[PDB]
């Protein structure tokens, strides 16, 4: 699979993160990210995708050692961690055809797994509008514990 790069943007308090809402197959909330072009560097893909989806340029903020990276069905996804962005920042997707909304969310109130259906005696997971973000929440919390306390 083709690797994807993007960003976990936090506010000044480290309480809140920035999520984007897609359409159709991407109909819930996730971190801004996308597939890398041929010969494009990780950090440049990250800045490009985040800019298309939020109107915020992260080029001069990226720390090349500061990221979280997961494999998800044999696709690599790396999100660079960008702390200290004020909540009064104007965001503005370029691609209005891809992005329905942008909003800040409380990290402690976000879920880190989806719920089962054992109250109903049925296998699988109940739907969750944070499906795309969920895998990154627990790594993010641990990474923040370590780097800050
Ligand atoms: C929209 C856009 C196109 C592109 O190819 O690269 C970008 C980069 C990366 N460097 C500067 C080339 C940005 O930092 C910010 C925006 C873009």
């Amino acid at each position: 699979g083709v690797p994807t790069y993007g960003a976990i943007i936090l506010d000044e308090t480290l309480e809140n993160v920035l999520l984007v809402q897609g359409y159709l197959a991407k109909s819930g909330w996730g971190f801004p990210k996308g597939k890398v072009n041929k010969e494009e560097a990780p950090h440049d893909c990250a800045a490009r995708e985040v800019f298309e989806e939020t109107g915020f340029d992260i080029k001069d903020y990226i720390c090349k050692d500061d990221y979280i990276e997961l494999r998800i069905n044999d696709q690599l996804a790396r999100l660079y961690i960008i702390p200290g962005i004020p909540k009064d920042t104007k965001f503005n997707p370029k691609t209005r055809r891809e992005i329905r909304n942008i909003e800040w969310f409380s990290i402690e109130k976000l879920p880190c797994h989806r719920n089962d259906m054992t109250p109903k005696s049925k296998l699988g997971l109940a739907p969750n509008k944070f499906f795309m973000a969920i895998p990154f929440i627990r790594p993010l919390r641990d990474w923040l514990s370590r780097r800050f306390g």
